[PDB]
DNA sequence: TATTATAGATCTATAA
DNA sequence: TATTATAGATCTATAA
């Protein structure tokens, strides 16, 4: 997929280069993932699919040394049990769940780097949160990178954190015939259970009009 | 119901008493309200009800003049549509959705204050938050009070905000009868819509010598 | 086995 | 009616 960073406290001047390198190649190479929605009104549209994205960076960079589901030491438990994954000084939360979730994430992610506390038996010196962009159909709430990156703006403008933070949105052109990975899952609704997953063809259609002041999210069609 | 309270950057001291009595009246007025629930492995089990929770409050604030869905000015939309409830200098959120919630509502709180935003004609000055204890069994991941204790705790050790936070955790004595509002809504998961709501006595059993307890109704 | 605590998925409710 | 937006509700997945 395509990918736009917005950088926080200096992550781009933090990050290593080796460890940038290692997620931006598995985020590069990865195809858009789509599944079919359950909502009222729009049963079978295609839809961003989270549990096949989550999957394809866990098999990528899980043979790349990176740790999954790194435990959050027992006095910070109040904030969590685990994080998503981790190398070194390096912190990712790969996040598309709902919106609250930025917060959540990025408030504990600042005091883990306040008490110094080790990631991959070093002290965590920056966290990387991977979105999806607004333009992909999803389902509601579901965060994105254009309210993540307007969210932590603020958060910066009024100096609420200090640890670096690279903001990764996932993205693509529009109107542009591209490969994408389609899943069908045992269940309408949050089955992981792949019952069958194959790469088609694709585009995301573009549905603005000169009134819709870019709101309006693109149509996935697949042939 | 019974309350418990922690306060956070001096609220005890900056919150106006006759609007916290206004509030604070409401919630111990309320009865318990439970539903059943859909959750796979125990389904039917009673939890607590957050929609009835939520309408109860809304039916006792509105009348009392505080504003509910107060729309989110504009510039700060990225923060969200609106706040749930407000009067004067005071903005008052009722937590019991998923609890990524309880850290999204503290900082967008401590932007409305940093930023002077109106809440009721007056920037905002304090918030108050609204949750349930862990006590009750409830939804998976829905936000309890403890929860928020532990966390909002850790912020103010490590000075991270700077808005007044009264933090309400909404509780029961247990093995106690006490009032209880048990619903049936329209569908069993989501649904507003009531089909039947019975007040009736109940208790909260507890198995402890922290876990959760047991809701019973009679 | 059986229960929890997240974490993640993803729905409906509601207004603009 | 169709879409946007959260906000709220509340489920399953997974491991401890
Ligand atoms: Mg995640
Ligand atoms: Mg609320």
């Amino acid at each position: 997929m395509k990918i736009d960073i917005t950088d926080y406290n200096h992550a781009d001047e933090i990050l290593n280069p080796q460890l940038w390198k290692e997620i931006e190649e598995t985020l590069l190479k990865m195809p858009l993932h789509v599944k079919a929605s359950d909502q009222a009104s729009k049963v079978g549209s295609l839809i961003f699919d989270p549990v096949g994205t989550n999957q394809y960076i866990k098999d990528e960079l899980v043979p790349k040394h990176w740790k999954n589901n790194i435990p959050i030491p027992k006095r910070f438990d109040f904030l969590g049990t685990d994080i998503d994954f981790g190398k070194r000084d390096t912190l990712v939360e790969v996040q598309f769940s709902n919106y609250p979730f930025l917060l959540n994430n990025t408030v504990r992610s600042e005091l883990f780097h306040k008490s110094n506390m080790d990631i991959d038996e070093e002290g965590m010196k920056v966290a990387i949160i991977i979105t999806k962009g607004h333009m992909f159909p999803a389902s509601n709430s579901s965060l994105y990178y254009e309210q993540a990156q307007n969210q932590l703006n603020s958060l910066a403008e009024y100096n609420v954190f200090d640890v670096p933070i690279r903001l990764v949105g996932l993205i693509e052109d529009f109107e542009t015939d591209i490969d994408i990975v389609s899943t069908t899952y045992a269940d309408k609704r949050y089955s992981r259970t792949i019952t069958k997953r194959d790469t088609v063809k694709g585009k995301v259609i573009d549905t603005n009009t000169p009134n819709t002041r870019r709101r309006k999210r693109g149509t996935i069609v697949t042939y």
